[PDB]
């Protein structure tokens, strides 16, 4: 989990993302799959499509808000060690059952912290809070198999 300062400085860098979901949950997953072409092979829906068919399809916002209010979630529960260690053993076991190990969560985790600041500038210390989080997201993938 989270100290509380990591938490309440993810907590102030999502909100601005938040509160603008749908769009910003289309172009989260939109910015992944650009440069990360490979991710978008993991999902049926978009197994095989270009970004631009991807961009166009009415499951982008099925599996952006989905992710979105799952990230939610997770936010709001990151300082406490109790939930978010079975969230991530939750949310670990759903992955590994799609085929998605921690190289894809690498992935996001470089990416992130620019997509939220290009949102809205977050408070310093922000970045390393999200860096934190997705570690914890990695390790239990990697502690689930993959
Ligand atoms: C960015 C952080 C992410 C969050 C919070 C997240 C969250 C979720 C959630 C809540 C589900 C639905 C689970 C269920 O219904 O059982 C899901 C499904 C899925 N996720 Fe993730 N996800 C993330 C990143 C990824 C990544 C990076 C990949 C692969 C590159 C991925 C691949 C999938 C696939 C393939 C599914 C199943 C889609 C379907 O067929 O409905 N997810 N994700």
């Amino acid at each position: 989990s989270l100290s509380a300062a990591e938490a309440d400085l993810a907590g102030k860098s999502w909100a601005p993302v938040f509160a603008n979901k749908n769009a910003n949950g289309d172009a989260f997953l939109v910015a992944l799959f650009e440069k990360f072409p490979d991710s978008a092979n993991f999902f049926a829906d978009f197994k095989g499509k270009s970004v631009a068919d991807i961009k166009a399809s009415p499951k982008l916002r099925d599996h952006s808000s989905t992710i979105f209010t799952r990230l939610n979630e997770f936010v709001n529960n990151a300082a406490n060690a109790g939930k978010m260690s079975a969230m991530l053993s939750q949310f670990a076991k759903e992955h590994v059952g799609f085929g998605v190990g921690s190289a894809q969560f690498e992935n996001v985790r470089s990416m992130f912290p620019g997509f939220v600041a290009s949102v809205a500038a977050p408070p310093a210390g922000a970045d390393a809070a999200w860096t934190k989080l997705f570690g914890l997201i990695i390790d239990a993938l990697k502690a689930a198999g993959k």
